[PDB]
């Protein structure tokens, strides 16, 4: 199991949120309460359940929910804490609402899909950057659907083909994932992504071992490009926390499906030698090229919105002083569209024609 180290605050979320019913703040600690034991103790102190239920139905307009009881009955909040979160950023006025960080049996971890998705996004970038010419992509697609391969082909690079096709995003996005990462003909849908034909099947990324909850904290989150009246709060692993991950290339799968893989990525390995030996090398080169380009334009973007502080320039310089592979986790549904956009900017289009700070700091950076 390779070692993994969190470099900048890292939120990977179920989508579920802690509510003020779940927390008691005091000073710069959020207590994540055991509400059940707190309700049972209050009822043995003679609070009748009706009063508790009415408080949950109609939370007060100025204080929290459990501030009234914890501070009326002189309770110790630590006696009811499951765990605690140090606060990073401007505290919420009255109600704080926190994106929970994904757990198994109470213990945070990095899912393998998060790590593999950051790798997959970088592999897309190298494949399109190096083998995205009309000739190579047409050779790939002509063996599956010659109408698509003919349509792509009179549109210069595949970058321009993606952009003419958009000019209906989810279609282009799925069409491009199939061309790069493997494809089956389909009668209702001229091309479809096939996982069975994807070289990334050969890369095995297990979920990490658990991180201790002591490395969870809560971070105020800002967006440079979007203004939201409601403050955003996330559980995130603190920088410098470390765990281990099982990650390795399934060489047996790679030799075994060697005739069954297709798509631009397997073509691009084939141009470089025997595809199954190039694979792990191309993969980690792609992680290095891509997230170099990511941090360069993340830097330009954070300084375009005036948030580029002495801590932040020091942070991005620190990313360059590591010997392992540096990645930014947390890719959503627009991961192909974002990667097309970096490639369009690298060829010299303005981003205006073609992101989040946790307490001022860029999110999601890790090193393996």
């Amino acid at each position: 199991e390779r070692t993994l180290k969190v470099l900048s605050p890292l939120h990977i979320g179920t989508g579920n949120e802690l509510t003020p019913v779940d927390i008691y703040p005091r000073e710069n600690i959020i207590h994540v309460l055991d509400t059940e034991r707190l309700v049972n103790d209050l009822m043995n102190l003679g609070v009748e359940l009706n009063e508790i239920l009415a408080l949950l139905k109609n939370p007060p307009g100025d204080a929290y929910i459990w501030k009234g009881y914890i501070e009326e009955f002189h309770l110790d909040p630590s006696d009811y804490s499951i765990y605690t979160l140090k606060i990073h950023g401007k505290i919420g006025r009255k109600s704080m609402q926190i994106k929970e960080f994904i757990k198994l049996n109470g213990r945070p971890y990095i899912p393998g899909s998060s790590l593999k998705g950051a790798i997959r996004t970088a592999v897309l970038y190298k494949a399109l950057k190096e083998c995205g010419d009309a000739r190579a992509v047409m050779r790939v697609v002509s063996k599956v659907n010659g109408d698509v391969a003919r349509d792509i082909g009179r549109s210069e690079d595949v970058l321009d083909y993606y952009m003419s096709f958009l000019s209906d995003r989810k279609r282009a996005d799925d069409l491009l994932e199939a061309i790069v990462f493997g494809m089956e003909p389909d009668r209702r849908s001229k091309i479809r992504y096939e996982p069975k034909r994807d070289p990334m099947k050969a890369l095995i990324v297990r979920d990490s071992k658990p991180v201790g909850r002591k490395h969870l904290a809560v971070y105020h989150v800002e967006v440079i490009g979007n203004p939201q009246p409601i403050p955003i709060w996330v559980e995130a692993i603190e920088p410098g926390a470390a765990t281990d991950v099982e990650i390795h290339v399934d060489t047996e799968a790679l030799r075994l499906n060697a005739d069954y893989f297709n798509g631009l990525l397997w073509e691009c390995l084939k141009e470089r030698g025997e595809p199954g030996e190039v694979f792990e090398d191309f993969l980690w080169e792609a992680v290095d090229e891509f997230y170099t380009a990511v941090m360069k334009y993340e830097t330009i973007e954070v300084q375009k919105f005036g948030r580029y502080t002495s801590q932040v320039r020091s942070f991005y310089a620190s990313l360059e002083d590591h010997s392992g592979h540096v990645l930014r986790l947390g890719w959503g549904s627009g991961w192909l569209a974002m990667t097309i956009g970096l490639l369009l900017v690298e060829k010299g289009y303005k981003w205006e024609n073609v992101r989040r700070l946790a307490d001022g700091m860029p999110m999601g950076w890790v090193v393996l």
